[PDB]
């Protein structure tokens, strides 16, 4: 929230990413290779997107 790996896209508050490759299949439907990849993707639909799967779908 201002001193974290805060994905400055930050459409939401829980938008922080990984330094690792932690895949996420977002509730956006999409699968992202890591959480960082999922940040903008949270941003995709308001920040309000959540995760379906740790990993891909």
């Amino acid at each position: 929230q201002g001193g974290q790996v805060d994905c400055g896209e930050f459409q939401d508050t829980k938008v922080y990413c990984t330094r690792e490759s932690n895949p996420h299949c977002g509730s956006d439907g999409q699968t992202y290779g890591n959480k960082c990849a999922f940040c903008k993707a949270i941003v995709k639909s308001g920040g309000k997107i959540s995760l379906k799967h740790p990993g891909k779908c």
